[PDB]
């Protein structure tokens, strides 16, 4: 061997030099740009170097490449061949093998009169098998700010057509521009004039060049990427024949039922062809006493009921109303809730966001041409240079607002988030204009002379939607595309309406403006939402009449629904006031004409309303004694259902009195006594039933279910009590003044066989429990429970958070606008508790994406989600902060640099006096910090700020998501990995989103194998805590009910004595009625949740209030058959619970149907309206036939 040149004397043009010639042996080299080789070519470093090179060609190297390391550089083994044929080719120390001079001549110099020899023209021996295998592992590269391949801009004509052996002539060529003398490539494997080439080592896109540096992209090399993810898809029906499962199951047990059951009529038909009264008779007699007490002495009972009333309903004066949305729809101890309150303490609450979806309506979609060449690109109608005008005129007067509040300005720039603060203290805003930088000139500065233009904003929007954190753009334009506060701003989250990674065809805008959240701090609060309404109430007065915009304030939807709850009153009151009237008129039996007001009931029916109003009164006020906090559930719930028990009580005592005649030598406290005696175990054991019951459905952890429980239960319990001690006080001096003659409300002027009772003993009750009849109405009913049971499993679950606001307000349009043309959903953060190491090598590969890590870690997993993006609802890749760091702390990058003597981080734009870098640029150094290196460079990369000279740094996005904790020695905390949802647009989505993102959680959690139960992963999102109810509402549903109705049976079989049939029968119908409302509520439309378990275990309640006096006057009866002890039964109860529960119910909500929200109509309205009319078909209708048939016999 021996060496060809070294030096550069001559000059062609400009700053090209020609090598000059000297063919003597390879020079050692002169220790001044060691640093230099291991960068350009690490090849030729193992010390005792006896290269022939030259700093001053190795410096020209390094300037020319700047552009294929730009272009070149995201494919390694690609980049790395075309160093190896540079490096090799310019000053390998065994030059003299692959080369041979031809042409060359003397130079003269001005300096020393000494004649150099210049190199004019030579030829280089190139081998085959490294120029194919080097373009085959190049040619996928794709270049920036297109979708063409990186080498049409390198061979000098279309990349269709570039072979292997004409793209190396091109850039040895002098055309280009760089090459200061143009070389002649002959390729050949095999020696010619007994010379032999060079052929070193090659390496595709796929192998990888040292065990640090991860392979080549699937859009950069087509040679690694294979089959596609594909999930399983179940969707589990069983569809026997054709149709469902639970659809033709139930029609066949139905079949079966109708012939086993109508053939044993038709069969039997052709072929004929003590303990008890010890517990009820004590009690009979203690309410008969007590009631002939109450009667005789009227001041004393209601002087102590309007004293207890007072004391339990001043407890008003501390009323507070809860109206916060996580403790009304969150568990206040549920999972979900615990890790909000850790990731809360750890890393600060999730930020306030307040977007706005602009869209162009007027405007027309327009061709982009390329001036050089390239395939036309369409733009939308938001993206023309005017309405993106209009656009930053509307962002740059949405940061002016000032929104006064105690006398002082709270500026968007006071509330917003600068994450690196103070350096830079803008704000972060997330909108497309942030890529020009919310500046008028910057969008208006285009670069060229006339009848073309090189560069324009189409340009620069091209080349920031597909790099959106660079910081120059560095082909023809030069700018930044950073955005005003300093870190990215991805294209999904700005966009939308897009198909599916062509951001030109963005037909919406969003522009987010997120604010800072407070932790344990209300006066911070005050002050964002005293923002936010000047920016509702601004937007709302915003004209512009070219946009229409689609907004949202973080305290929007609390404001739509305290705007909602109001507007209804006018309703409410008219429903009481019908209801009352009804209550007025119907309780007097009028009888004659002559004598109206004189037999009515008005003053009575005025004691009714303000017994059933005091209840209320009192339940409130001994609740918010003890410190249970209200719902507006509650304030629409309780009075409707203490009214429906307490009004059925009062019809029961009244006309039980009135269709009472008086014994002889009886008196009227004795007489009204008697009646109390044998009408008040009925009413007892309803108001007991479902006082057990409401405070047993006290058992659940949901918000709504437990203060409407315990509220519900203590409203019935209180109302029974304060009508058996002043009610019947009160009818004995209505009794007293109507025999005394004198007229009814104004003062001192001076048996009953009513209307219903004719026509319920006469034509109803006989005709109903016919031998023709009962066969037909016990078919029907098990028909509709068949339908009922057969339609369950389809109900939905979940709210949809939508049909919740009006229809002309701007929430709508908002989700309308969301479901139609956003792409990107809330943010998820994987949180990695507090416990992990990370100072250790396999700590560091269960954490991280990237080479060495191992392939079911943390980061790959959502990656792998990622790629799913259907099945897993995890839309976009995580952006872990442990594989930046590593890309940060790296020699190569050089972005770190600590100080000699200090140990402080010397920065990345600083004049450079002595400072060196801190991982030594040798083979040990190219691996991760595994030590105690690790902590020491961990929070200068989480300090360092976005540099030009660096790169991205972990100031704008890690600050917050690493946990350091100071002193002994300086562990980490809790660390998260944040990535992004699906467009979530339904309750399934949502629950389906939460689902599988536990799942990931769990999965990690299993791989990671701690020691016990130290630590675990989880995810944290803003939503879940109002969707953590849903996976097992289903079970709280099962226990909820069947706790509820083994309290009505276990009631029931004690107050009847011991008898287990009622009880069973009474049960077995309450069941159907639950059933059958399960039946309704899919028929209608209505969804399982919050409200509706409410409503279904009131409706367990008012069940009872039909069937139990029923039931009772069945029991309790003394005939011979079973069809005569049903019609008296029907008869003599029924008349009084058709005209007390049923009429005043049916009445309320036949006025209160015209009622204007939606929220309303679905979950109250239709509930009641199927609750009331359910309830009163079954048992007036169902325990007559059920007991006729098979009814308890004595
Ligand atoms: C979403 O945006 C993409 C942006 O590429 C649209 O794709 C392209 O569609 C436009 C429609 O008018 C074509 O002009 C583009 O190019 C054509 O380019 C070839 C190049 O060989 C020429 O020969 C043709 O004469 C023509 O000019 C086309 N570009 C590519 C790369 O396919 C896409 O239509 C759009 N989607 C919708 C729904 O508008
Ligand atoms: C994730 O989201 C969807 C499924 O959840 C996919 O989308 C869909 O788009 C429509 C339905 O809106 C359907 O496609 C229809 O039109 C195409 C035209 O080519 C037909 O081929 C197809 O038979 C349908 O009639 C699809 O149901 C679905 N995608 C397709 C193929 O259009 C979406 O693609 C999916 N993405 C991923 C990565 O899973
Ligand atoms: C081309 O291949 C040769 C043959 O392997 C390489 O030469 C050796 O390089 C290693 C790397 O450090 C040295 O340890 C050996 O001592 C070298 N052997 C010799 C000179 O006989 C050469 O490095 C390759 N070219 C490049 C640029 O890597
Ligand atoms: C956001 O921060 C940037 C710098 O962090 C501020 O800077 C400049 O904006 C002015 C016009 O206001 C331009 O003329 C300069 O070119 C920018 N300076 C640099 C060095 O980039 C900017 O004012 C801040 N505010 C807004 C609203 O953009
Ligand atoms: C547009 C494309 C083709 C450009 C890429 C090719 C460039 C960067 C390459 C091709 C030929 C190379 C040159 C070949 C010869 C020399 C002389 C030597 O003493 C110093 C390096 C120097 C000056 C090289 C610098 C880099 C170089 C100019
Ligand atoms: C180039 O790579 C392709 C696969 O991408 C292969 O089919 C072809 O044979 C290769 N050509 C060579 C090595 O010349
Ligand atoms: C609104 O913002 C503009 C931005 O240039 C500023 O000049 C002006 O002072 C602001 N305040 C007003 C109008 O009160
Ligand atoms: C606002 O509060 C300050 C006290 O900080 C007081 O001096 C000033 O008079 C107040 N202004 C008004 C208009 O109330
Ligand atoms: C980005 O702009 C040019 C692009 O060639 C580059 O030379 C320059 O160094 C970069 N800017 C800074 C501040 O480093
Ligand atoms: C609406 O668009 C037209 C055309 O781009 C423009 O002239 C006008 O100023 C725009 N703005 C309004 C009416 O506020
Ligand atoms: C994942 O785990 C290891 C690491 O390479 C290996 O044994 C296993 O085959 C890998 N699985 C796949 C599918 O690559
Ligand atoms: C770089 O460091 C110097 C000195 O510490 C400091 O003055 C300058 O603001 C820093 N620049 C950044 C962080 O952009
Ligand atoms: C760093 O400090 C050591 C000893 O303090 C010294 O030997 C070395 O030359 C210094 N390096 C630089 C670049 O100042
Ligand atoms: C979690 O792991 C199980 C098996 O360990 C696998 O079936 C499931 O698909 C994984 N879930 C993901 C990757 O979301």
């Amino acid at each position: 061997q021996s060496c060809v040149w070294y030096g550069e004397c001559g000059i062609a043009y400009g700053d090209k030099r020609y090598n000059c010639e000297y063919s003597g042996p390879p020079k050692p080299l002169p220790k001044d740009g060691y640093d230099l080789v291991q960068e350009l070519c690490p090849g030729f470093f193992f010390g005792n170097v006896s290269l022939c090179c030259d700093v001053r060609q190795l410096q020209t190297l390094k300037d020319n490449l700047q552009l294929p390391l730009q272009f070149l550089s995201r494919c390694p083994s690609c980049f790395y061949n075309l160093l190896n044929l540079f490096c090799e080719l310019t000053c390998s120390p065994r030059q003299s093998q692959f080369l041979n001079v031809t042409a060359t001549e003397d130079y003269v110099d001005p300096v020393t009169n000494q004649t150099k020899t210049n190199v004019k023209e030579l030829q280089y021996y190139v081998g085959q098998s490294f120029a194919n295998a080097m373009y085959n592992a190049c040619r996928d590269v794709e270049a920036p700010s297109s979708n063409d391949k990186a080498l049409g801009l390198l061979c000098g004509k279309d990349a269709d057509a570039c072979n292997a052996t004409n793209w190396i002539e091109y850039m040895f060529n002098k055309d280009n521009g760089q090459a200061p003398f143009t070389i002649t490539p002959v390729f050949s494997d095999f020696p010619v004039h007994g010379m032999e080439p060079m052929n070193n080592a090659t390496k595709g896109c796929d192998e990888s060049v040292d065990e640090v540096t991860a392979p080549c992209s699937c859009q950069d090399c087509s040679i690694v990427c294979g089959p596609k993810p594909q999930p399983p898809p179940p969707p589990a029906p069983w569809t026997i024949l054709g149709l469902d499962a639970m659809y033709v199951i139930m029609w066949i047990t139905y079949m079966a039922f109708l012939l086993v059951f109508f053939g044993a009529f038709f069969a039997v038909w052709c072929y004929r062809k003590p303990v008890s009264a010890a517990f009820e008779g004590c009690l009979r007699r203690l309410f008969t006493r007590w009631g002939s007490f109450c009667v005789r002495n009227p001041g004393c009972v209601i002087f102590f009921s309007l004293v207890f009333i007072t004391a339990c309903s001043s407890g008003l004066v501390f009323v507070r109303v809860t109206t916060n949305p996580v403790d009304l729809w969150s568990a206040p101890s549920s999972q979900a809730r615990l890790e909000k309150e850790y990731f809360d303490q750890h890393f600060g609450p999730f930020f306030r966001t307040e977007q706005l979806i602009i869209r162009a309506p007027l405007t027309d979609k327009h061709i982009y041409q390329p001036y050089p060449s390239g395939a036309d690109v369409p733009f939308g109608p938001p993206l023309d240079i005017q309405i993106l005008h209009q656009v930053l005129d509307l962002q740059i007067a949405i940061e002016n607002i000032t929104a006064s509040y105690d006398n002082e300005t709270v500026t968007l720039q006071d509330i917003c988030l600068a994450p690196l603060s103070p350096y830079n203290t803008n704000c972060t805003i997330l909108s497309v204009l942030n890529y020009f930088q919310n500046s008028h000139s910057v969008l208006d500065h285009k670069k060229g002379d006339d009848f073309f233009v090189y560069a324009d904003y189409h340009t620069h929007f091209l080349y920031c939607v597909r790099a959106p954190a660079s910081l120059n753009d560095t082909s023809l334009l030069h700018d930044p595309c950073l955005g005003t506060f300093g870190g990215p701003v991805f294209p999904w989250l700005v966009l939308g309406g897009y198909d599916d990674q062509n951001y030109n065809n963005a037909t919406a805008l969003v522009i987010t403006f997120p604010v800072n959240n407070y932790y344990n701090d209300t006066e911070k609060l005050q002050r964002a939402q005293a923002w936010e309404k000047e920016f509702i109430n601004f937007v709302k007065n915003y004209k512009n009449p070219n946009l229409t915009i689609s907004f949202t304030a973080e305290r929007s939807i609390e404001d739509e629904l305290n705007r909602e709850s109001d507007s209804d009153v006018f309703t409410v009151v008219i429903s009481y006031a019908i209801m009352f009237l009804y209550i007025s008129l119907a309780l007097g039996h009028m009888k004659s004409c002559r004598r109206l007001l004189v037999d009515s009931k008005v003053s009575l029916g005025i004691a009714g309303i303000l017994i059933v109003l005091s209840s209320v009164a009192c339940s409130l006020g001994v609740f918010s004694y003890i410190g249970l906090p209200l719902t507006l559930i509650v304030i629409e719930v309780i009075p409707f259902l203490v009214l429906a028990v307490g009004v059925d009580n009062i019809f029961i005592l009244v006309q039980a009195y009135q269709r009472d005649e008086r014994l002889q030598g009886e008196t009227l406290d004795q007489q009204l006594g008697r009646v109390l005696g044998e009408v008040a175990p009925s009413m007892f054991l309803s108001s007991f039933s479902e006082t057990v019951a409401f405070f047993l459905g006290a058992l659940s952890v949901m918000p709504a279910v437990h203060t409407f429980s315990l509220f519900a239960g203590l409203a019935v319990f209180i109302d029974f009590l304060l009508q058996i001690t002043c009610f019947v006080s009160l009818l004995g001096l209505d009794i007293k003044r109507q025999e005394k003659n004198r007229l009814d409300i104004f003062c001192c002027v001076r048996a009953s066989e009513s209307c219903l009772f004719r026509f319920f003993k006469n034509s109803y009750s006989p005709l109903l429990l016919k031998d023709w009849m009962r066969p037909i109405v016990i078919a029907i009913f098990v028909g509709v429970l068949s339908f009922s049971i057969a339609v369950l499993n389809k109900v939905d679950i979940g709210l949809d958070q939508s049909l919740s606001m009006p229809d002309d307000s701007y929430m709508v349009d908002y989700f309308k606008s969301i479901s139609q043309y956003l792409h990107a959903g809330p943010p998820v953060y994987f949180v990695l508790e507090e416990g992990h190491d990370y100072t250790s090598s396999k700590g560091q590969n269960m954490v991280c994406g990237g080479m060495g890590c191992n392939n079911d870690s943390l980061v790959q997993q959502i990656f792998n989600a990622a790629q799913l993006d259907n099945y897993t609802r995890i839309g976009f890749a995580p952006s872990s902060w442990i594989d930046d760091y590593f890309d940060w702390v790296k020699p190569q990058s050089s972005c770190c640099r600590v100080d000699n003597i200090t140990d402080q981080f010397c920065n990345a734009s600083v004049v450079d006096p002595a400072c060196v870098r801190c991982r030594p640029l040798t083979p040990e150094g190219k691996q991760r910090p595994q030590g105690g290196d690790f902590m020491r460079f961990l929070p200068m990369f989480l300090s360092d700020n976005p540099n030009p000279k660096c790169g991205k740094g972990g100031h704008a996005a890690y600050s917050s998501a690493v946990n350091i904790l100071l002193g002994h020695g300086t562990r980490v905390g809790a660390t998260y990995f944040m990535t992004y949802h699906t467009v979530l647009q339904t309750s399934a989505d949502f629950i389906d989103a939460l689902k599988k993102a536990r799942l990931i959680a769990s999965n990690v959690t299993e791989t990671m194998g701690i020691n016990g139960s130290a630590y675990r992963v989880f995810p944290y999102s803003v939503f879940y805590v109002f969707y953590e109810q849903y996976l097992t509402i289903i079970d709280d549903t099962i226990f909820n009910l069947g706790v509820s109705l083994g309290a009505i049976f276990l009631v029931t079989m004690v107050l009847l004595g011991c008898e287990l049939w009622s009880a069973v029968i009474m049960c077995a119908t309450i069941a159907m009625v639950l059933v059958n409302m399960f039946g309704v509520m899919w028929l209608w439309g209505i969804s399982l949740n919050a409200v509706s378990l409410v409503n279904l275990v009131m409706s367990c309640g008012i069940s009872v209030e039909f069937c139990s006096h029923i039931t009772r006057a069945f029991t309790v009866s003394m005939k011979g058959s079973r069809v005569e002890r049903a019609e008296e039964a029907l008869a003599h109860m029924g008349s009084s619970v058709f005209s007390g529960i049923t009429l005043t119910k049916f009445g309320g909500i036949v006025v209160l149907a015209f009622a204007k929200s939606q929220i309303f109509q679905i979950f109250y309205f239709r509930m009641y309206l199927a609750m009331v009319l359910l309830g009163a078909t079954h048992g007036l209708i169902f325990l007559p036939v059920l007991l006729s048939y098979i009814g308890p016999s004595v």
